[PDB]
């Protein structure tokens, strides 16, 4: 039980603080989406540099002087290092795609937000404009009523024993002043009528904008929460990929027998199984 | 299946068996260096990677967010630094393994040089006395040929030659036979001196082979173990990071979209009633 429409009004007729607070929340939401975008961007750059560095270490690493099992195990470690480095380079492209998804979502909400801003700014400007005119008409109407009352009181004063020419002067003046009070009343009634029509338009627009702004925040909170859940899974998935790649190094080490490598080197590089015969004395005549 | 019984040479002057084994130790030393450089470069990569993760976490924003989504974002920032700090610790772990192999490699070089000096000394003496024995054989056989030419010259003229000439050639043949006998003793002694050194070389060669085989058994064991430990430490880093990333998902489970919307409304609400319309006010009422 909480809605933007029912909870962002203002008793002050000339105040639009409710709309301003909601519009500020959207601006704060836009900044939050940018901060999520920048974190993915920098993280992708960290993954790319890290992935490329792992690949370079694997390619340029040595081990050519080793043979048999230990050579295969070392070549297996180099091979899996390149696989991890390439996988982290692939992760950088994945994060940059998530960055592009939020990037176009942020601009899509800005386009729809600007449309509501133009409507509200127009109707609020007109509401305050006609309210100012109605108060100016109200002041004139109340001044004309005072003029009409004082003009009639002046006529009744001199109508008692005043001269006929003087009495007729105040009577025609009071009639002219009383008509001006009627005309000022019609203009004041018209100003109130014009203000009422715009006020009902503003209240309908404000309720419409509140429902729309709440939908924009519900969508933004949902997609940002989803972005964090997907980002955490993609990073956790990278740990599982790497652990499986490092498992291939351990699988190669399982077939690494120290005694087998020693026997393999002996059989391949053996020179002789018999020591040289001693040099004996040779008689020249026998 | 032993180094001693399988690295001899029928050629008396050949020590190829020892040279092949020493070449294998040099190839093993280079392999240990290559394992050292792989750990060094990997440690440098982990440190650079870890430090960058920390910097991204510290400098990341999100200050405009509130309630659950802010806490979830702060959880990712906090765990990113935890992962980055853990990778810096991994670099120090790999550098200690690098230092462990480095001191094993230098301890084997010191012991190898000691066996190299012993074998080089006895092999140099073995070839030296063999050369002297062959030089003595050449002189002994040359003195025998001189004795043969001295006896044939006497026997040629001993038939009908003059008494003075026959007695002259007889004394020459007697002196040539004496030189062959004296040269024979020098040749016999050279063979005797060479034989004692040869038996010493055979005992040294067998001892050095067992030592070189023990050095290879130690090197293969520590290098195979180093690969096994290195793979486990990298796999341990994947498990640590997954546990740190698990804290981000645990924070997201308590992230309710409706709760954050309600929290903003309760905190920033301005009014529940729209403003009353402006009515016509009669000056006389």
């Amino acid at each position: 039980q909480l809605q933007f429409k029912d909870a962002f009004w203002c008793r002050d007729f000339t105040a639009h603080t409710g709309y301003e607070v909601l519009l500020q929340r959207l601006l704060d939401g836009r900044k939050m989406c940018k901060d999520m975008e920048e974190l993915l961007r920098q993280r992708a750059q960290a993954e790319e540099r890290y992935g490329k560095e792992l690949v370079q270490i694997a390619r340029k690493a040595g081990g050519q002087t080793e043979i048999n099992s230990l050579r295969a195990s070392f070549d297996s470690l180099k091979q899996q290092m390149e696989n991890v480095g390439s996988s982290h380079i692939q992760l950088a492209l994945t994060l940059r795609e998530e960055l592009r998804s939020l990037e176009e979502f942020r601009e899509r909400q800005k386009e729809q937000r600007k449309k509501y801003e133009a409507v509200m700014d127009r109707v609020q400007k007109s509401k305050l404009s006609l309210y100012k005119k109605a108060m100016e008409s109200k002041k004139t109407y109340e001044q004309k009523c005072r003029d009409a009352d004082d003009a009639e009181q002046a006529f009744e004063r001199i109508s008692a024993n005043g001269h006929q020419k003087q009495v007729e002067k105040s009577q025609n003046k009071a009639r002219q002043c009383k008509d001006s009070a009627t005309e000022a009343e019609r203009v004041y009634r018209q100003s109130i009528a014009q203000l009422e029509k715009v006020r009902a338009e503003w209240e309908q627009e404000h309720r419409t904008t509140c429902e729309a702004f709440q939908l924009q925040e519900f969508d933004r909170l949902t997609i940002l929460r989803n972005a964090l859940w997907v980002h955490s899974n993609q990073l956790s998935m990278q740990c599982v990929k790497d652990d499986e790649l490092y498992e291939e190094v351990r699988l190669t080490l399982e077939g690494c027998s120290i005694d087998a490598d020693i026997d393999s080197f002996i059989q391949a590089k053996s020179t002789g199984t018999e020591p040289p015969a001693p040099v004996p004395y040779q008689n020249y005549y026998d």
